[PDB]
């Protein structure tokens, strides 16, 4: 059957704050609101800047997750602001799995859904 939703905190993006002269990392809370368990996955678009952790996991029913979205240094004068978003999958766990994530749920016949969170950066 088809993956119930999640929320996440913050909702719809992620704002990063200057100064980018150090790093930063800041956070996001998934939800899973749906009924069955679920496995997750997380990307970002920008991999020599930003990080995600933990980059997969499960979630039973209501359980929360607290991730890291991490922020390196860079020139916000000069270099790439735009197009950055971080992406999280997640489908339903198949039927009397463990509790660790198996990328081999994502791969077989079913179901993924998706939500993108863009990254905005207030200078």
């Amino acid at each position: 059957v088809p993956p119930g939703d999640i929320n996440t905190q913050p909702s719809q993006k992620i704002v990063f704050n200057a100064p980018y002269d150090d790093k930063h990392t800041y956070h996001i809370k998934i939800t899973n609101a749906g009924g069955r368990r679920i496995g997750w996955a997380i990307k970002t678009t920008n991999m020599r800047r930003l990080s995600v952790d933990p980059p997969c996991g499960v979630l039973d029913p209501k359980e929360k997750v607290l991730m890291a979205v991490s922020c390196d240094t860079f020139n916000a004068a000069t270099e790439r602001l735009n197009n950055d978003r971080i992406t999280i999958e997640w489908t339903n766990t198949p039927d009397g799995a463990a509790k660790q994530f198996r990328r081999e749920w994502f791969q077989g016949d079913g179901m993924v859904r998706r939500k993108n969170l863009p990254i905005e950066y207030n200078l």
